[PDB]
């Protein structure tokens, strides 16, 4: 049961703040051609 032990982990840590990480990549983009 592997399906079944994948969403049981999910709940024992819970993610959050690893979203804002994502969204945190396409604005945090370095001044390539500014200053």
């Amino acid at each position: 049961a592997f399906r079944q032990a994948l969403q049981l982990a999910a709940s024992g840590l819970a993610g959050g703040s690893a979203a804002v990480l994502f969204s945190a990549v396409a604005v945090g983009k370095p001044r390539a051609g500014g200053d």
